[PDB]
C-alpha cells in the first residue's frame, strides 16, 4: 500500500526522507521506497538512475514504477536567470508528473517542496512583511516555485482524489555525501581549513546576521512535515512553511562552529563585508593536503565547499517565517536549532567530508 517516490533522493532533503521513510514507527508505515537522481552508484531504498530533465529517460524509468502512492518532488536546477529556472524546472517537473500520474492507479499525494524565496522579491514595494504567512497574495514578479505550483494544481486535476501539499523551507540545516548545496558542510571546510593553516574562524558575514534574529530549517524536520501531509487529512491541499520553532543569532552559532573545530572564533569586523569567496580563493591545493593528511572523502574543494551559497545566507538579513499554520493543521514537530547545528557538523565528520 503506501509507496514513497523521492525524486531527488542523493539531495540534503532526499537523504533525510531516504532514511526515516524506513524505519519501523514512521507515520504511513510500513514504506517501500524508491529513491531517483541523475548520478549512477552508490539498503532498504530501492535507486532508480533517472534524469528527471529528459522526457524519454523519465518515462523509461518511472512509468514501470506502478505501485507509488506519494511523490516526493525534492530536486531544483539553479540557473544563472529567473527564467531559465522557470523553463528549467517546469520541463523537469512535468516529465515526471507526466510519466507517474497516467500509471500509478494507487497515487494519492504529490508532495512539492519549495522555498521562502515564495514571499521574497527581486530588488529592484512591492512586498510582505515578515514574519511570512501562507496564503498572502503572491508578489508580482517572476518566480519558478509560482509555475511548480500552477502546474502542480493543472495536473492534480486529471484524476480524482489526488491530493497536494506545498512545503516552503528556510535556510536548510542537513547533510546528504554528494550535496552541492550545503550550508553546513560549506562552513565545516571553511572551519577545517582555518584549522589547518593555523587560522582564526573570521566571520564572513553582515551584521544583520551576526546580531539579528535568524531561523533555519532542519532536514530531517522537513522529511516529517513531508511525511505529515502525506498521512494527515487537515494537510491536504495546503502550502506551508517549514522551520524549525526557535531562534538564534549566528554570534553564537560561530563560536559553536569554532569551538566544534577547535579553532578561534572572530568576532563581527566593522567596515567591509568579508565574503567566502574572497577568502577561500586558491584553497583548492589546501584542501587536498588536509583530505591526504587526514583519511577523508577524496573532495574537490568546489563540490565540498559552495562559497556563494554560504555567503547568500550570511551577507543578508533573516526574514523569519510563521509557524502558525503548521501548528494550527497539526504538525507540532520542532528543533533546537544550537544542538542540530552540532548534530550535523557531527555528520559531516562521520562521513569523512572534514575531520
Ligand atoms: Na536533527
Amino acid at each position: 500500500s503506501s509507496v514513497a517516490l523521492i525524486v531527488g533522493v542523493t539531495g540534503i532533503i532526499g537523504n533525510s526522507l531516504a532514511e526515516i521513510l524506513p524505519l519501523a514507527d514512521t507515520p504511513g508505515g510500513p514504506w517501500k521506497v524508491y529513491g531517483v537522481a541523475r548520478r549512477t552508484r552508490p539498503n532498504p531504498i530501492n535507486y532508480v538512475q533517472c534524469d528527471i530533465s529528459d522526457p524519454d529517460d523519465s518515462q523509461a524509468k518511472l512509468s514501470p514504477l506502478t505501485d507509488v502512492t506519494h511523490v516526493f518532488y525534492v530536486t531544483w536546477a539553479n540557473r544563472s536567470t529567473e527564467q531559465e529556472n522557470c523553463e528549467a524546472n517546469s520541463k523537469m517537473f512535468r516529465n515526471v508528473l507526466d510519466a507517474v500520474i497516467p500509471n500509478c492507479p494507487n497515487l494519492k499525494h504529490i508532495s512539492l517542496q519549495t522555498g521562502r524565496k515564495h514571499y521574497m522579491g527581486p530588488f529592484e514595494i512591492e512586498s510582505h512583511d515578515p514574519p511570512y504567512t501562507e496564503d498572502l497574495p503572491r508578489l508580482k514578479y517572476m518566480n519558478f516555485y509560482y509555475d511548480l505550483e500552477d502546474i502542480m494544481l493543472e495536473e492534480v486535476e486529471k484524476k480524482e482524489g489526488l491530493t497536494w501539499s506545498v512545503h516552503r523551507p528556510g535556510n536548510i540545516f542537513g547533510f546528504s555525501p554528494y550535496s552541492m548545496m550545503n550550508l553546513v558542510g560549506t562552513l565545516c571546510v571553511y572551519a577545517a581549513i582555518c584549522k589547518h593553516e593555523g587560522k582564526v574562524l573570521r566571520f564572513t558575514g553582515c551584521k544583520a546576521a551576526w546580531d539579528g534574529y535568524s531561523d533555519c530549517s532542519d532536514a530531517d524536520l522537513i522529511a516529517e512535515h513531508h511525511i505529515w501531509a502525506a498521512v494527515d487529512p487537515y494537510a491536504k491541499n495546503e502550502a506551508f512553511n517549514v522551520s524549525n520553532g526557535d531562534v538564534f543569532k549566528w554570534k553564537h552559532f560561530w563560536k559553536v562552529l569554532a569551538e566544534q573545530f577547535g579553532v578561534e572564533c572572530g568576532e563581527y569586523e566593522e567596515g567591509v563585508d568579508l565574503k567566502l569567496q574572497d577568502l577561500m580563493k586558491g584553497k583548492e591545493p589546501v584542501w587536498e593536503e588536509i583530505v591526504r593528511e587526514n583519511g577523508l572523502t577524496p573532495t574537490k574543494l568546489k563540490d565540498v565547499g559552495i562559497w556563494w551559497f554560504g555567503d547568500v545566507i550570511l551577507g543578508n538579513e533573516c526574514f523569519l517565517d510563521s509557524m502558525n499554520k503548521s501548528k494550527e493543521h497539526g504538525f507540532l514537530g520542532f528543533r533546537n536549532s544550537k544542538n542540530a547545528f552540532i548534530s550535523w557538523i557531527d555528520k559531516a565528520k562521520a562521513y569523512k567530508i572534514v575531520p
